[PDB]
């Protein structure tokens, strides 16, 4: 019996510990839905946006009684009143967006829509006894990710001299999804080891990976092949690296200014210098994917990067899209990037997030399923990955279970799917030659 | 309904990058429940052992594969073919420990065995619609655990000149756990930014907390008091402190040695100087709680200690106990602390985990309910908690999901308890005078 | 279907052929739960007390009406109207407790509450399809208690020249409920036999027990004596004694005044007397427990007591502690006795009464589960004293089926349990060395 | 549904204190019936035997484990192989009776033949959702039982001058049994007032009432007078009295041999002195009903006894018929007697209890159900008085839950009925003109 009859907030915790929407979904016959979202770092602009409360008695004025709220006393009636079934998705999602009436979700909050967005679907998932990625991308949903693994940062989230706020391996080369973990696994390990010998520091950030006081991005990128080989794997072929760039924190007045970061001694770069340095760094270090490489209003920097080397390697725009298919689709029409960073709770509903996946996938994008810096116990986006298998996750390093939750869920649905699993390595990306 | 159809383990990871057991339980009604074990340990004459692989080729030989392959071919099997009830707890973890046969669950191991036990009660709980702390304990179970939150660490843990493993704040004076929760979290933010503005480490540990370069003890301390305080709390009234001595760590041939940790003039104490230097430190401070402030075999010392201060400071054995009713009851026979931390993995089924604070809780000692280092997404410890009214959870820091799905769980269940629920707050210390 | 759609009360008959409260329950799916109430010979004050119509004209004033009417007529309507679920145990007892409004359960009726609360535990229980023990105490509810049995009275119980009130056997030796059991019937008709070829009475009192013209205390005592070894059993290894002095009845103006039962040669005791003679009494007989040793207000002598004898003999308060526990807590506080005699209708809630359980248990106190002089066909306290591990019961002697539905109960709990059930015999003494 | 799907026999104990059979019978749908068997005889050459064990180390040689496991080893695996359903009482009831093989049922014992009879029957009016009175009667079950309560014993059955067993008194003029019960309670409550004025005992027997010390048999039956008047009602009106003569425990050699109860001087009657005796009696006072008032092999006194006042006073075989079908036919047929006293375990099944039920109604005898001296906590006897529309029961005094149970389940069954329950009073007597 599909018909929703209780939908049901409550204030929880995420794993930065500031709060966050939870939300419960029943149908009349006991089908049961729960959802937690996430919460970013920093947000892009153009986006959907969080309610938090300001009371700074409470949480350091970042408690989400007001978002709660809206789900009990707006939403939850207009959802039991309306007697949507479950199954009904593009039209709860529909009726939340038109409920709150503006473009950026400001009134009832992104929060608050995407609990609700996001439990519905799970009870529909539990009433239907169907696996969750089956129901949201039907019965060919088969495809494990291959997972963008954080394991160094630096830029505003280290006091090392490295720009770069990210760096990643990528376990392109292993046939299946749970080889590829256990390989970014062992090489995790195989760097703790060398930064503890080195007199490093190894205790971790907020995505389960190192911060260390590296001498620079030449050194952190070194060192991260040091683990790769040490762990036995093959750079450039079995394993590769990706950078996140964020090079909006250190773009100002048409200068990438890296003495933001990297000291006095730090250069200043053109757009043209930009490029070319990225240029230089992939043709010297073993690296498929760039996320940010070029500031998000730095159209025509993106456009001779993605001339330049887009080809060849991936080109993410978080940033420069903000999960926003108004902006996607200029992207594509004037041939920005090949790839865009899908964060749920940055447009917030799963509709809107389909959406997003299917206009990046069919302009020949691949579309990289995210977590958000502020994560939780939820897994949903494992699902979301395999349900329009597209073909890559950023869901952490390989430590804290905010993380390490999405990758156990990732070793079930392979597991169910048995010897209807896919992991495709590198033809992931084709999106590139 | 309630036979046991299925029993399906799998290899998946923990909140440290480190395998672990994941068990399925299901019934032929398909009543439903997930259990995953946390980190243990794989020797240790008077503990249960887990079970590890040691092929080197595989996460650095801590593959799950045997016990995975245990409960797969030779539990599973006997459980079902046994036609047991899922309802059966005791039936079914008194067959397991005959099934192994050996006093450490050293042949199956206490990861495959408590991998069922707990999957297991939670598809019982599934199939009788109640919540899992009902299940478990009864219809009374209704008590909220006053939480004991690291956040600061030292010893083997820290690179700082600390002998002290961990240092806890416990929200005693607030009314309901969801504050006291609030609370805690409050003071975490504002110990960050005190560590910041002095240039400290931010970065966490395993257990979510921080591992700053303090001066020495007293530093540590008076730090954490400026936090409470900055927070708006008040030490020795509204929060607590707690240490973690771990001093086995620093304890040999009759001596407390602090120049393992404390550097070269750290003090060399004997078992009296160091019940001195403890009653000096409670005095001065508002500390409540003292985890294995003793040496394991130091059971004299810990008798003095007892004697000096356990009616008005918990002493809890840990390392002292491990989870071992036999040694517990030695412990109460001979006056020896008065309190207990129970680590489910560390005996290895529900039924002795319930036997040991039952037996705790009989004597007048608390039985505190404990996370691992190596946690997961599981949550069932918030329900043991709740279950057995044990008044008192340690599950970890306010950062990583690891720990704060625990305390997310926890307000879960003060929520559905409603107007139920109680939290005793400085009561929960009923083995205090 | 959890919820509660009928309650209904009726006016039935007591094992003393006085009217006592019968309650049933029903919910929406016909989950059925039906209570009877007991009743004391004697109340202690700071009780809950039990409503009687004071008709004249029928039962002598005893009648019940007015708490069935209360029952029909103001607690099941807010039962109903309200929409509890039949699992809402705390709720609804918290619901009738501030219904009622006052200290004593005077308005409604402790007896019209009581019948209530069971009953709604009951139908919990088949609802559930569940143990009683283990709807009510969890799923590691499996100790069967060690049975203090009635075997000769005394007092004012009595025509005898004796001033204690109640003899008991205890048959502590037996690894089984069931063999205690056994022990406990063939002592009664050994006995019985011993009476009769004396000349002495054989006819039974209201617990089931005989009250023999013996010549005074050492004959009572050792004509027990005397019918465990013709039974075949070793007193002070297999088969232990115990008293209820019930001492209230002879203390008057500070002194235990002996010549109130014992004729005019009696001796008359100051406190420091009582305790030298309890002494006297334990050193010489195998007596392993005493219930009421000292007077309801002597808080001085139950000190002295409980320090002179407390380590090794079991001392119980009944009147001392009225199923109150904030006279509970006091006696904890003050070191004032050792176990305490838990009658659920004294207290009148099972939440109530869970909490006096676990009060008692967490001091290291044992609780003693307890009939009264007038019981009935129900067995719950059985299911009570197994659902709290209590260890220990006091329901009756080896005849009438008031007393022995009971252990009829408790065989069946027995097998039920099967290979899990555990009899701890002398190791129930938890509170003693 | 309906098959029977398992029988399980346990040993468990009767209000005496002696071990007796427990049944209890499921279906395939969950229906279930659990039945106690009252204490019956090992010999007698015309009714059916209880099998004991006669293991002299355990309960004296009483044990039933031998029946319990004719009932789990025989009889259980006959009806579940056979596919019986629950539904077919004389199936069962005949296919038991053929199992056993001789005419007494002594092979199996007519303990566990019986206890399974009782349980089958209940678990059917479980499956059916009918009270049990419906299911054993049909739909015109509605006559409750005037009551014949014990309230005196004397002849073996205590140390009074007195040959006469027991002492009874009728509420026949009550106009409910709900009535009818209150009647007999302040009735018992005010002779037992009247005996502690008179300094005698109070204490009770087997049945629940009292054996005085009287003078003799008159001043026996004067004080119940006085105690029915004490109490506001009318002798010979309102309340009647009946005996049990138990003259066969009298009778030896053609005498009538008073002296054997009644001292040196007590009377040596020929059975046409008895019969004068009697008759006196009757004449003198209110006496409606006398049991077994000549020996059981005095036939020709019987007949005498029937032609002298049996069309005014009730005369009732126990002894004389021993609920033997055709030793009642010989009685019928010989103007012998004009009631049967009933008693389940003396015949061993339902179906042949219900068949001597209807051979007496159809004589114009009534048939009075009875309890044993060994009760228990079931209460079938009710049921089958009401289903039988039987007029009239004999379960024991006012006190002690083996009848104060029976009592209690005839409330619950008038209750039921509601306007439809009759109570007939003094034309239950059908028998009499
Ligand atoms: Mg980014
Ligand atoms: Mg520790
Ligand atoms: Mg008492
Ligand atoms: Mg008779």
């Amino acid at each position: 019996m599909p018909i929703i009859t209780d939908v049901y907030a409550r204030e929880v915790l995420d794993s930065r510990g500031n709060p966050t929407v939870e939300v419960e979904v029943l149908t009349e016959s006991g089908a049961f839905g729960r959802a937690l979202v996430p919460s970013g770092a920093s947000t892009g602009e153009h986006e959907a946006v969080e309610l938090r409360d300001g009371d700074k008695s409470r949480y350091l004025g970042k408690g989400v009684t007001k978002a709660v709220e809206n789900v009990n006393e707006i939403i939850a009636p207009e959802i039991i009143e309306g007697e949507f079934s479950v199954l009904d998705q593009v039209s709860i999602d529909k009726m939340m967006i038109a409920l709150d009436g503006t473009p950026n979700k400001g009134k009832l909050g992104a929060n608050a829509i995407l609990g609700v967005s996001i439990a519905v679907a799970r009870a529909a998932a539990d009433l239907l006894g169907q696996p969750l990625y089956k129901y949201l991308g039907g019965f060919n949903g088969k495809q494990l990710p291959v997972p963008m693994m954080n394991i160094v940062n630096g830029g505003s989230h280290s006091d090392a001299p490295i720009a770069f706020q990210e760096f990643m391996i990528l376990p392109v080369g292993a046939t299946t999804f749970k080889e590829s973990l256990r390989w970014g696994t062992e090489i995790f390990h195989n760097l703790k080891s060398i930064l503890s010998k080195r007199g490093l520091e190894t205790a971790v950030g907020d995505e389960g990976g190192f911060a260390p006081k590296f001498e620079g991005t030449e050194d952190a990128v070194e060192t991260i092949i040091q683990a790769i080989e040490a762990a036995g794997y093959k750079p450039g072929e079995e394993v590769f690296l990706g950078f996140d760039c964020a090079s909006s924190e250190f773009y100002e007045n048409g200068v990438y200014d890296y003495s933001k970061f990297e000291g006095e001694h730090g250069a200043k770069r053109t757009a043209a210098e930009q490029v070319d340095y990225l240029e230089q760094l992939v043709d010297k270090y073993p690296i498929i994917t760039i996320e940010d490489g070029m500031d998000e209003n730095d159209w025509d920097g993106w456009k001779q990067l993605t001339e330049r080397i887009g080809d060849r390697v991936q080109l993410v725009g978080d940033d420069l899209f903000v999960t926003n298919t108004e902006i996607l689709a200029k992207g594509i029409e004037n041939g920005i990037g090949n790839s865009i960073l899908i964060k749920v709770n940055q447009i917030g509903t799963l509709t809107e997030t389909f959406d997003a996946i299917e206009m990046a996938q069919k302009a020949g994008y691949t579309a990289v399923v995210s977590h958000r810096s502020g994560e939780t116990e939820d897994t949903t986006i494992a699902d979301i990955a395999v349900a329009t298998n597209a073909g890559q996750i950023k869901t952490g390093s390989l430590s804290r279970t905010d993380r390490i939750a999405k990758y156990n869920q990732l070793l079930r649905i392979e597991d169910e799917l048995f010897e209807t699993a896919k992991y495709d390595g590198i033809k992931s990306f084709y999106n590139l030659d």
